[PDB]
C-alpha cells in the first residue's frame, strides 16, 4: 500500500535495504534528477 518496507529518513549505506533509494547515507524517495538512483 502507500508505505515503505524498511524505513525512511534512516541513514544506511546499501540502497538494497530500502524499496525507495538510500541516497547520500539516507533512506529517501527519488530525490534526484541527473544523478542515478539505485
Amino acid at each position: 500500500g502507500p508505505s515503505f518496507c524498511k524505513a525512511d529518513e534512516k541513514p544506511c549505506e546499501y540502497h538494497a535495504d530500502c524499496c525507495n533509494c538510500c541516497l547520500s547515507g539516507i533512506c529517501a524517495p527519488s530525490t534526484n534528477w541527473i544523478l542515478p538512483g539505485c
